């Protein structure tokens, strides 16, 4: 009796008992006598502007679509909650970490990157794992990928990068030259490239993948002590990837594979879950790290900085209306309540700006006012007013300037940001040469096995092959620098593909 | 102390009581630690991207403004109720007239016409009197002026009319050449131009003027019998207008005179009111009527068509937040509940398209979702989805197609349009010379008395005198047609004015 | 060496040689010193708002996306010209057909339907074939499809139809319950559904494939005599379709298959072309003719109304910048120069509003000001002003109200529309029953050969086999209502799929 | 014959002697038959959607309005040129100062601050004076006011400030409590408040007022040597302001007095001009300066930092279409070319963000492409693409990723920002007490004479008298802090006013 998903309407008509259906109305609420036959003059005459029943619906029709996400356009979402299982208060005075058994409702949206709205899940691309913590101190957004690292470490190259992985400005077709001309000129991607073309390249569904905040963040206890951290939410359904083969099969067989896997899962009562951990680094150690603790192209070896469990990320309800609750979702890295703060991680810094920016454009100035985005477990009160599509009462007739002598909202000094010290010139400091191989080399011949080491080298060559020859070399060169073998294997492969 | 309007905050803080100032949060609901000083590297250093309290706030301010209404930009609003005092049901079956005593929540917006957001209330100009009935059959928006007639009878000339009435495309100044060159070329305006330059051209506040639906409408009863009608809502505060010197004074002394007079009255249990009447006419009568019964430049003489009392219009509530409840208010003449239907009035016909059309651009595709515009009395159920800034549930997961087989919203034969028959060549009929003198002639001699006729001519001459001689000629000519004396009197003044 | 599309950048550079690369600047033209390293205080310090180079690029990137077309998102486009080869002057006075040899620049975008921007080119779904003629009497948009009929005959059914073919409101996946449920309760779709599931369902590229004006139109000659007609532009590369499996693999092998094909063809000098034909029907015949001549689910048979030759459609130019020239492309069926006029088609009429309406939403109010949409081979002069993103000079200091005595644009009586007579009550006429089978049966037998007839039934069952039985019944019922074996054959197929 | 502005259309008609009126067309370029009569039913029948000429025009009319500037909405603009007259090449290497005689086009917009578009010109209020220099190195926007200081010093107070300066959230009226409750609590304003209420508060048009950069900026020469500065461009027409008397008369007799004046002056060859001087403070002196050198509520005494002639700002060309060339006009302080950078001024810092941020909303993502805003004197080349209302060729088929090996634009190292060192903890430093009286006292006692102090206190007390008693206390208290005599005089006046 198909799957829970396919029976979407099925279950709807049922649960809708036997009570009559609501009356079809116009946006205004005026009942429609007949919305199947246009208002015409004669059985074969023209249409009347007077058929506002028509205009009303058609009008709305022509405006349903809104701009898709610049990146991560294709994804799925579900709601659930978080719960504490450990006490890290000695680490961060965040309200969500209150005490054990302390729950918080969440929202999540998995997704790919380069692919548009029509794209299919089952394909090589990093994955999006975003969590919205509707806390008491406002919503907390831990926007993270399925990997602890990224290709670039300076926000200034992301626009270019994304462009590189997307379409040709002219042909509107994917383009290897673009893809690899960028990667080749910027070896800093070496680390993440290797992760993309590794088995992890294509997770089997969203449920069998690990979550990562990626960036280095900052924790601060109710005592004013701050320490750098890294979030890790590992899957409790075990890691499971998809063969280049299956992936491509599913790709066209069920483009929305990863999509319904999630739905049915939650429907068949088999709710997904991830275990939230966090690494820790004192400012002392941070000054010692063999690298930049804020370099997005690096990791904190688990041996030197072990994961501390903190909580359970459980999803148990699926969106009722996809658009409203998922397509419309807004995740802002800048959304961090008292206890959690960003690090000087140049990429994070940029994200502090881009997300709310794009949201205002994709969704609208008052998008945080959208049900799904509104921090309902907090009391939003301030001196911001109006704006297009202003919902709510817009804070009634309350004094709209600060300061004021009329009892309008005051600032809670107990939430002040954490004071740090920086000494140096304001300049554009070149981070293009901050070691792009070390951690990579120990990933090729260390994290991976000879078995999957060959699968990786294959996956890569199967794409790099399509790039101009002048591109192919410069590329191998990099892989070469990570390890002559990790570069020779790939090359060999190319020579064969290359005929 | 001072007036209620001026005591806005005072009263707010008192009612607020001894409570504690809500915690000042970002749009995201995060507490602010100090919204008075920016995050900088040093006491005299750069501003950091890291300051999201600033940007969260700043970015909203930058997006505070929405386009003002292209016309009737300046205005004041108030909510109240509509009470049925009679049984008119013998004509219209709208559930808004159902049973005597039946109260229907209403919203009202008064306004001028030409002036933009910052203009003054005390200037000569028609006046807007929009009434929104939140009925159980959706919303009823009766968008009427304080005059029963208008300057033109074909929408095709409205865009141009409003242009001539506003600013010159290059100097951005008021243009008497645009104003009069247009009016002169369209004598059909003579009627309303008369009513305009008369003592009624500037009413003393909104509480002292009448409200007219202007257009001819339609009423369909339970049996399905229809009738043409006109709406009339006379003022219970009595017709009181302002003099050129006093209106001209208040222009600078208090540009928001109307907005204030209205706030204060209501704030002191001094609720304004209007009795609602209607002129009922038969298709057979509309057949006999000597003039085009749908021509916007004509009136239905009280004599032959006496007014029938319907109910009362009380405004007993003031807007809490002006932007959210007034600025965003949107009345669409097409929102007529079952029982009320439009008429062939060319003018009205065009308005059926414009209001929601422009509302989509001024407010947004989902404007009908704004609390003030939402038909909170009736239940909105249909097959329209998505659209930017989608509030509520987007009808959750109910079927989006129609018809369907899963118990989704159904038709309503009862609420069907009343069918009328028309015959003729579908073409653009020149309605330019449908007599633009007869009714003005009566207004000039029978409606006005000598002292009023005196003013009407000085008021005209005082503004017309700035247009070029040739326009003045053409202009006067049209006046003599209504009446020899009308022309000569104005002409007389012009020669004087032309020193 | 590789295909022309792949070598896009390669050539762009090659030809750009002998030239120094332009200086990288900001949106404002200020040269940037370094666009790879953000501005921070100290090498490991926070990002400074100061870095305006950053915000400029990021803010713009954060807004690259505009809403995709509500339908026909996945498409491709090219440019060419139209050449008059034959004289149909006695039918249309339209300057486009003026003389033999008359060249008129054109632009075209082909597309699929339901699938979103990321979808693949080769799938069962009709194909949009819109043609924009930049004529001296303004642009003429012939928004056609690769089929001469459509699933429905009343605009009111469209928003609902489209929803069925799209995603589920809650599970966001494609849904056969909606697809069929709709098609079941709506049999008039039979004609098109058959054609669709036919071999033509997956044309090769956008070349080989035919284009049809689809709707019935009206032609007017220099003597006011009007006649009805159907537009036809047959491929010069002969109808060639894709196999189910073939197209099924290309689906993931190369989703942009069309894009590639069309680009490379043109790029290599292999410019495709089409021959335009017209079927003419006189008002007399339109009267006698034996189902509604304006029904969109019906077709005129070359039998009685033989195809007449008019001219050639040649595409010899590729888009330089895709987004700018194809994505932003807007076609309005309502754009018809003198000689061409709408027809009572309930379906058409509706299109007369949706298109510009949605364009103002998706592209913006001044969309006709975007280069490729501008009627550049004409002289747009009128009384329209302002609007957002207003380009040009807003028509400069020209008078902006009509009429006027200042030499502003005067209208042309010549361009007056042809008048027709339409008698009959103005109401909602039921058309759900206008024969949704006759012609359909003639396709299954006469047109379709035992060969295609086999794959048609097979293709239908292959899809329909996923919907509840109660639907399958209704679906087979209508088919057998066309011809016993039609559904009979389907039914057999259906039962095997249901294990 | 009237003022040159009155005859706008006259000279336009005259302008095209001869020349025949262009043909009235739709937005698509289709010629119009009858633009005065809609297409109806019969002479008294309904309207047909089939009428596109109407809908084309109406839909546009319905979207003419865009959000008015959040502040400084009511203004006037003009174009002219900038001419170098002194070699200041030892301080700035900017090309706009490249060499004596060199002329650069400029665009200027004058403005009030609080009133919306309908507001009156002649009212006490600072005055906006923005200059746009279309320099070879991109556009340089010097966004100055008519005062060298400002009320607040930290951007976070700005939204608040402006709010208190506008209408009441509930009553929508100007709130004296709002105005003085805010000023009373933030004494840093005293300086501006005093300047504001002096004879300089209501200038006589835009031609008789000085223009000031206000903020301190950083000039950078060819040797990479930096220096701080302040821009001053004094009227050549002489500082002339209006009296509280005439100003109130003009407020109703001519709400557009400034608009009209500027136009006419230019129209009659009487071009206004301004001599541009600059002040120079070396990094050393900025160290021992008695006040914070980047504090907006302070000035650099001519005595120690003498003005230096640079060149002349001349305006000799009126806008042809106010909207297209003035209303749409946009200035960004961020637009600074090589040799002209920002200071750490907390206020200037927040501005680098807000202008482009707001322009992207008021005008749209691609507002830099609007003619008036485009840097048409430089070659904009970069890796930015798409966005709505994308004009030009969107950089065509150029490589869209940086870096790339395909000859796309490259960064110019000689346009890098001058590196400055800053050291301190990153925190929210409190500048609320950075001396808010010294300079004020000098203005009161030295800059003004008795006659003046008298008018000032009268002007201050005039408004203040309306605020609640407790607010008057606080305010007078602050004035006494500047000078015992200062507060007393105001207090005496208050004592009076209050009966
Ligand atoms: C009466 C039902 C129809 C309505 C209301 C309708 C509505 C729409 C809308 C709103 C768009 C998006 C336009 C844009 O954003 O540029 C569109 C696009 C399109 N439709 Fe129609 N459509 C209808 C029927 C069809 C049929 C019947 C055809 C086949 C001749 C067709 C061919 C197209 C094409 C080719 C496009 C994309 C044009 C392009 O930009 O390349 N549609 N339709
Ligand atoms: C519009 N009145």
């Amino acid at each position: 009796n198909r799957d829970p998903a396919s029976d979407q309407m099925k279950h709807w008509k049922e649960q809708r008992a036997a009570q009559k259906p609501d009356v079809l109305t116009t946006g205004g609420g005026n009942p429609v006598g007949d919305k199947l036959n246009s208002l015409t003059v004669g059985p074969r005459g023209p249409l009347l502007v007077q058929d506002v029943v028509f205009t009303d619906e058609m009008a709305h029709f022509d405006r349903e679509r809104i701009p898709e996400r610049v990146v991560h356009a294709k994804g799925a979402g579900a709601f659930g909650y978080f719960e504490v299982t450990h006490d890290i208060t000695r680490y961060s005075k965040a309200k969500v970490f209150e005490h054990i058994g302390k729950r918080t409702p969440i929202a999540v949206r998995f997704s790919t990157v380069a692919g548009e709205s029509g794209s299919a899940d089952t394909v090589r691309d990093p994955r999006g794992f975003a969590v919205k913590f509707y806390t008491e101190d406002g919503n907390w957004d831990l926007v993270g990928n399925n990997t602890p690292i990224f290709f670039i470490r300076d926000a200034l190259l992301f626009p270019s990068f994304i462009h590189s992985q997307k379409r040709n400005p002219q042909t509107h077709l994917k383009d290897p030259d673009m893809v690899w001309d960028f990667w080749s000129l910027r070896p800093e991607s070496l680390h993440q490239v290797s992760f993309l073309f590794s088995d992890r390249g294509i997770p089997d569904g969203h449920r069998h993948m690990d979550g990562y905040g990626s960036h280095t963040f900052k924790l601060v206890n109710a005592d004013g002590e701050a320490v750098y951290c890294k979030f890790h939410y590992k899957t409790d359904q075990g890691i499971k990837n998809l063969s280049v083969e299956d992936a491509a099969r599913l790709a066209h067989e069920d483009p929305d594979y990863g999509l319904r896997d999630l739905f049915n899962a939650i429907a068949t009562g088999n709710y997904p879950s991830w275990t939230l951990y966090i690494q820790v680094m004192t400012f002392s150690e941070a000054e010692i790290f063999p690298f930049n603790p804020f370099d997005l192209t690096k990791v904190w070896p688990h041996g030197d900085y072990p994961l501390i469990p903190v909580g359970k990320l459980v999803l148990n309800r699926n969106p009722v209306n996809y658009f409203a609750e998922v397509e419309q979702l807004a995740f802002d890295p800048s959304n961090m309540p008292p206890g959690i703060e960003p690090s000087p991680d140049k990429m994070l810094q940029g994200r502090l700006f881009a997300y709310p920016d794009t949201h205002r454009h994709r969704l609208g100035p008052n998008y945080l006012q959208i049900p799904v985005n509104c921090p309902y477990r907090a009391r939003v009160a301030n001196y911001q007013r109006d704006g297009p599509m202003c919902m709510m009462d817009n804070q009634g007739g309350a004094p709209n300037y600060y300061p004021n002598s009329f009892s309008a909202p005051e600032h809670q000094p107990s939430a002040l940001e954490h004071r740090t010290h920086f000494s140096g010139d304001v300049q554009r400091f070149n981070s293009a040469n901050d070691d792009n191989v070390t951690q990579v080399r120990t990933f090729y011949l260390k994290v991976l096995n000879e078995e999957q080491r060959k699968r990786l080298c294959e996956n890569i060559a199967g794409h790099l092959k399509d790039a101009q020859l002048f591109i192919q070399k410069k590329a191998v060169k990099n892989f070469s620098d990570v390890h002559p073998e990790y570069g020779s294997r790939i090359q060999a492969l190319l020579d064969k593909y290359n005929e």
